[PDB]
């Protein structure tokens, strides 16, 4: 461990081994110092423009985080291609991680002739929450993972958190936490850290679509033993009275046939379609949004329960708040175009899910009589029911992994709404600082904390290695099956490729779900 | 008890790189018309930002003050009580199923 | 063609580059790849080794062949040498078929 020695290499690759495949890549990485070495409380009242649905209260802290909680951080569009073309699904078994390499520099500024040189003998601290003793605030998708890119330079993200409030106030269960109240290794140039997972059991994710639907799981060829109530009047001309007639399902009457199943839950939501002339001519983003109430205040139930983005032959349509958004590089940050951001679809699980903007079905609302019509009500909000099988939603190349179950007496289907793995016990959070080295202090004493430091960041690099559980596919089905495909004509560019500027971009969302398989 | 809520479990310093349907119509003017806006969650936004969960079931029930001169005039704590409907019969479902009792 | 050996596996492609340093990054957060690094460059030195073989010259021929040789009379400087710049300096293409062989 010396200042003259590299203490770790550039690993990144990809190997394939039958049932596994391991992906490895590696990073650079600068990390300023944040708040002054301070932790400071913030707040968001209702003063001002301010929402009672935004308040918040918490902490800023001098601390910044590791995160690679994104596919493209460990996959190549390549590899992704590899990945989702030959496998009916997988999942995450270990992982490694490792920061080397590491550089403390202090930055002089003097007539603005600013200089840069190193800090030998400076620090940077890391430890891991493995007790989960701190908020986990990774599975959020907040910006700020390893790029896609391997030849991109990035800067490691603050960490604050979040905890009771009352408006812009705390409350007497808020809780305060100082990060320095932790054991964390200190590391100077020439040393290294580094640690092992491994995750828990979990289920593979589904990368396949049904190519069959819930409601056409019958020979088309026999009708079926049991009866249904097919007749209520009789039909000879107008002498019409009251009757009773049954009639066996068959293969003309699926839509009567009895079934063993029931579509997955459904939470509604509005539509608005792609073609802006079809809308309504008013701003109902948030108006018409669908929301979840908690303690007086409003949330989007953004993306929501996992409902197909639309039905057949309307790919226009989409729930306002019901799928995940991309934007396209450099799309704006607020009010970006539609032509600036990368919608995606669940339209692959119409085949079980019901349809995110349309009822899930139709029940009875009163007792018909002799003097009384029978009257029908329109579900649009439909919980859990014995019979019911869903499909969760689709993971992306650019969108999350895994998520940290709350910890709660109860859940239910613990899937991550914006998709991924649910675990109880995910990667541990990474939290890295560098250490502050004081400016020369008073010649006499004075009980004061400092507050003058010697200006600094550092920089190096990262590596993270997960290993992958894969199921592969085993279909009889006899014709080619749909693949993910890269253009075959001329173009200016190489999708997922850099610039004539060196801007490295991703073209659009690649789901999972390409091979298929029966129910 | 917990001291956080489902709502802000994120960062509250960083944007997400998700996008959520901002804007529906122009604003500019009196030249109205539909239009499609997005925009990144972020610290000042939370109410918008996707995320994972969602809060527990709910049957709701009627609300009572225990300053009585805020209750409407009339008897009905059974009348607009929460119920459960069996072979019939009808049951209070008390106290039903776990719910805050109140809020802030 | 262009002359030489051709192989299927040949000598690999040895690639180096100096690794990015970022200059101060923005002391908060920002998602941009950064693009302020500090100017640097490397320097050292390389050593390749080849090890070559033989094939012995085994002629019956009875008169003197054609041999390469380094001109005999006197010149304003010598060849395969450097200038009074301090230049070298390669004055002609040196083949390498001197020795002869029946056919």
């Amino acid at each position: 461990d010396g200042v003259g020695s590299s203490s770790g290499n550039w690993h990144c690759d990809s190997t394939w081994l039958g049932d596994r495949v391991i992906t490895t890549s590696t990073r650079t990485w600068a990390l300023p110092t944040y708040n002054n070495h301070l932790y400071k409380q913030i707040s968001n009242g209702t003063s001002g423009g301010a929402t009672n649905d935004n308040t918040y209260f918490g902490y800023s802290t001098p601390w910044g985080y590791f995160d690679f909680n994104r596919f493209h951080c460990h996959f190549s569009p390549r590899d992704w291609q590899r990945l989702i073309n030959n496998n009916w699904g997988f999942r995450p078994k270990r992982l490694s991680f490792k920061l080397f390499n590491i550089q403390v520099k202090e930055v002089t500024q003097n007539e603005g002739t600013k200089t840069i040189a190193n800090n030998l003998t400076s620090t940077i601290q890391v430890f891991t929450d493995s007790e989960y003793q701190l908020p986990y605030v990774l599975g959020s998708a907040h910006q700020g993972c390893l790029p896609p890119f391997p030849a991109d330079v990035f800067m490691i993200p603050q960490y604050g958190y979040l905890t009771l409030n009352n408006g812009s106030q705390a409350v007497g269960r808020s809780s305060f936490y100082c990060l320095e109240y932790f054991p964390s290794q200190m590391l100077r140039t020439g040393n290294n850290f580094q640690f092992t997972y491994t995750f828990e059991d979990v289920p593979f994710h589904s990368s396949y679509a049904h190519s069959q639907s819930l409601d056409r799981l019958m020979n088309p060829l026999i009708d079926q033993y049991l009866y249904y109530l097919s007749r209520t009047q009789t039909t000879g001309g107008t002498a019409n009275t009251q009757t009773l007639g049954f009639s066996q399902g068959g293969p003309n009457t699926m839509a009567n046939q009895a079934k063993n199943w029931l579509p997955g839950p459904c939470y509604r939501q509005q539509r608005v379609s792609t073609t802006t002339g079809q809308n309504n001519n008013s701003n109902f983003a948030w108006t018409a949004g669908t929301k979840y109430h908690l303690n007086g205040r409003n949330s989007l139930a953004n993306p929501g329960i996992a409902m197909a983005t639309h039905k057949d032959d309307e790919e226009r349509f989409f729930p306002s708040n019901g799928i995940l958004i991309f934007g396209k590089q450099n799309a704006a940050r607020d009010n970006a175009d539609y032509s600036d951001v990368m919608l995606t679809s669940e339209e692959e699980i119409k085949t079980t899910n019901p349809v995110a903007t349309e009822e899930y079905g139709i029940v009875a609302d009163n007792l018909q009589q002799q003097n009384t019509a029978p009257q029908i009500g329109t579900v649009n909000s439909q919980g859990a029911l014995p019979g019911m099988v869903w499909q969760n939603r689709d993971v992306y190349l650019q969108g999350p992994i895994w998520a940290k179950i709350p910890h709660t007496d109860g859940n239910f289907h613990p899937s991550p709404l914006m998709g991924g793995f649910g675990l109880k016990h995910p990667p541990p959070q990474i939290l890295i600082k560098n250490t502050p080295v004081p400016a020369d202090p008073p010649t006499t004493f004075n009980q004061s904390k400092l507050n003058s430091f010697i200006t600094q960041y550092s920089t190096g690099q990262v590596s993270v290695e997960i290993e992958w559980e894969l199921q592969k596919e085993n279909s009889k089905r006899w014709n080619p099956e749909i693949q993910y495909t890269s253009n075959y004509y001329k173009s200016t560019s190489v999708d997922f490729a850099v610039n004539t500027e060196g801007v490295y971009s991703e073209p659009r969302p690649i789901g999972t779900r390409y091979l298929t398989r029966n129910l």
